């Protein structure tokens, strides 16, 4: 599943609802700490809409548990991410992924 | 993931909303056709509430795509069911499950 470790607290009351656009900055890494991708390296935050199947399962479930302003480490098992196949050149097979995620705002 | 094959049509309009109780009769079986369990063998239909994590993943997603009266066969991969461990005595490890499900009503 997805495990959540809080790094910095959010407001503790404003949580994302399906249909809302989540604006976040993230760093995705393999279990051994190696960086695969990061929005912080790109000039603009990442955005997705909750409930539209726009992202891997672990993210839908994990980010829905965060409040605005919160920063957390989400540890996602393969079955909740890219599973057996992974994704060529980016994610190896059966990979557990760890994301450092910061929920900036909802829109 | 979860694949849905329709066996008998439903009303094509009444679909389960998160928070509603789905009343169904089902027969679950392994990929080779052996029956593991069936509510049709038990005197009353199976009931569960959508969106409350009461059932395996594949069911939350598959039943949500059925309308009242529909009968369908849901083929669920391990990652959407019991994964690598299975469930002692009932579901073996790495089991793909096939369910014959009939959505009787919503309440
Ligand atoms: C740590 C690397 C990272 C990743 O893992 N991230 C991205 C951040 C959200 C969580 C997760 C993801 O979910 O990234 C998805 C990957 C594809 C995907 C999508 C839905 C799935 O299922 C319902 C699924 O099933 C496995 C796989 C994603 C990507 C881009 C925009 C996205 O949002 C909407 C859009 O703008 O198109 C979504 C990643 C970034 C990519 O580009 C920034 C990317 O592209 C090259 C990619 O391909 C594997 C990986
Ligand atoms: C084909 C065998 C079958 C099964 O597979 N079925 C049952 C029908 C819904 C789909 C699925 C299920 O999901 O069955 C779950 C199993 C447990 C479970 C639950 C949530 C999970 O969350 C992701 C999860 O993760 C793996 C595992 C279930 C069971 C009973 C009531 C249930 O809910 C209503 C209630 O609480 O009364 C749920 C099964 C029947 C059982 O009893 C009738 C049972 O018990 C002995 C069982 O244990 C493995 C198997």
């Amino acid at each position: 599943g997805v495990q959540v470790e809080t790094i910095s607290p959010g407001d503790g009351r404003t949580f994302p609802k399906r249909g809302q656009t989540c604006v976040v900055h993230y760093t995705g890494m393999l279990e051994d700490g190696k960086k695969v991708d990061s929005s912080r390296d790109r000039n603009k935050p990442f955005k997705f809409m909750l409930g539209k199947q726009e992202v891997i399962r672990g993210w839908e479930e994990g980010v829905a548990q965060m409040s605005v302003g919160q920063r957390a480490k989400l540890t996602i098992s393969p079955d909740y991410a890219y599973g057996a196949t992974g994704h060529p050149g980016i994610i190896p097979p059966h990979a557990t992924l760890v994301f450092d995620v910061e929920l900036l705002k909802l829109e």
